[PDB]
């Protein structure tokens, strides 16, 4: 029984575990995507055609 | 007669031990409960997900 209620408690853990994975892998997706728009910005400034401005 | 006597006594006194046996049984039977819930809390007390709140 002692085991029984251990291993219910160890379930709760680890899907605790799960959620915070989820959400830090949800703020990376996020994260991931503001780099790409950055580096689709960045290879737009490198050309040749821009000046100070753009 | 004496000895018929003092086997009626005895069985009383038998009786009274496994009356004070079973009280103190329901006593740490209680006891157990309480120490298997401390458990659970201390099993999910150790997980990580926790802050210092909970």
């Amino acid at each position: 029984n002692v085991q029984s209620r251990g291993l219910d408690v160890a379930v709760r853990n680890a899907n605790d575990g799960i959620s915070i994975a989820q959400t830090a892998e949800g703020a990376m997706n996020e994260t991931t995507n503001i780099l790409q728009r950055m580096r689709d910005l960045s290879l737009q400034s490198a050309n040749g055609s821009n000046s100070k401005s753009e």
